[PDB]
């Protein structure tokens, strides 16, 4: 096509392409190399990507958002169920499948996730189109290894109604040990650990390569433990300090918290090149700039269980698997908290010492992979 490698990612998605034995992360419009995996809907337009993120804050009830975690499941599904609670958008029932329904343009109007993810894609294939200057038709989309044939056949749908050929749907672990190379025949079968922390969700999978063919041995992990848990400790850290310092508690304004939330996501990817971050909000409540800082130790503290906690699935995975630290050739980053010094220290003191295969920055990993997949499979 050339055919591209899209990581339909929970929070954030990712394109890229593989010419001349090269993969390119392609930046969108606004120069970012990812693109966060939300839609939203106004009185006269339908946003996504960037546009739809960045006006969350103000338009919570129809920016809409996790699409994945609804992809390819029933209405009456417990998981489903839960986490509708903590949306601000609306999942109604439709003939016993989950449908998002928000107001565009003055009416209501509901799709199902397969449709709202069309829209990411849409916004991926656009992306890869305006860097290729041609179009793009084929591509081969990621999902995680636990998926089950209907979120497979929902994630693929999502890519067909987007007007892609879904060359193949495979695994976001796999996908990353083919960026790496790992997929490679070198005699005997190989052992990888995929350690994925994104902005929603973690995952360990460990599988096992022979003769090119991939095994998934086991997965572990949490599908409610990410980088935006990390920010909410942050956020809830400065909401305390506004009040010591003006006596306000702005936690029931909505989106003074959102501002404040963007402000903490940003300080703690700072924090990952550097020790210190400095937070300066102009008009944060009722017209009273927020201007402080944080350290990275402060920042680890606040996180502190959260980050070591990681380690529980790591060690339970290895035991599903059957295998003992030792016996894991490679240990691959995926997922944009991976980037964080602490969590890398955790993993790598866990075992041992051992180096981690982190070249390939994390949040591109799996789309870094899907794109050597699609040239292959074109
Ligand atoms: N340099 C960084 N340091 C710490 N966290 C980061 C960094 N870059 C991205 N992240 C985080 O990674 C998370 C999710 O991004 P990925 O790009 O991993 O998305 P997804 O959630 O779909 O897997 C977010 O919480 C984001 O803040
Ligand atoms: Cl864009
Ligand atoms: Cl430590
Ligand atoms: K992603
Ligand atoms: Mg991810």
């Amino acid at each position: 096509g050339p055919a591209v490698g899209i990581d339909l990612g929970t929070t954030y998605s990712c394109v890229g392409v593989f010419q001349h034995g090269k993969v390119e992360i392609i930046a969108n419009d606004q120069g970012n190399r990812t693109t966060p995996s939300y839609v939203a809907f106004t009185d006269t337009e339908r946003l996504i990507g960037d546009a739809a993120k960045n006006q969350v804050a103000m338009n919570p009830t129809n920016t809409v958002f996790d699409a994945k975690r609804l992809i390819g499941r029933r209405f009456d599904d417990a998981v489903v169920q839960s986490d509708m609670k903590h949306w601000p958008f609306m999942v109604v029932n439709d003939a016993g499948a989950p449908k998002v329904q928000v107001e565009y343009k003055g009416e209501t109007k509901s799709f199902y996730p397969e449709e709202v993810s069309s829209m990411v894609l849409t916004k991926m294939k656009e992306i890869a189109e305006a860097y290729l200057g041609a179009t793009v038709t084929n591509a081969v989309v990621t999902v995680p290894a636990y998926f089950n044939d209907s979120q497979r056949q929902a994630t693929k749908d999502a890519g067909t109604i987007a007007g892609l050929n879904v060359l193949r749907i495979i695994n976001e672990p796999t996908a990353a040990a083919i960026a790496y190379g790992l997929d490679k025949a070198v005699g005997a079968e190989r052992n990888v650990l995929i350690f994925s922390l994104g902005g929603g969700t973690f995952d360990v999978s460990i599988l096992t390569i022979e003769d090119g063919i991939f095994e998934v041995k086991s997965t572990a992990g949490d599908t409610h433990l990410g980088g935006e848990d990390f920010d909410n400790r942050m956020v809830n850290h400065f909401i305390a300090e506004f009040k010591r310092a003006h006596a306000k508690d702005i936690s029931e304004n909505k989106r003074a918290v959102r501002r404040l939330r963007t402000a903490c996501e940003r300080a703690k990817r700072t924090l990952s090149s550097s020790t210190q971050a400095s937070i300066e909000i102009d008009s944060l409540y009722e017209g009273i700039d927020f201007y402080t800082s944080i350290t990275r130790a402060r920042f680890e503290e606040l996180n502190a269980d959260l980050f070591r906690g990681t380690l529980d699935p790591v060690e339970k995975a290895l035991r599903d698997a059957k295998l003992d630290k030792s016996q894991i050739h490679d240990i691959v980053l995926v997922g944009g908290s991976t980037r964080i010094p602490k969590i890398q220290k955790l993993l790598q003191d866990f075992f041992n010492g051992k180096e981690l295969n982190k070249s390939i920055n994390p949040d591109e990993a799996v789309a870094y992979g899907a794109a050597v997949q699609a040239a292959i499979l074109s």
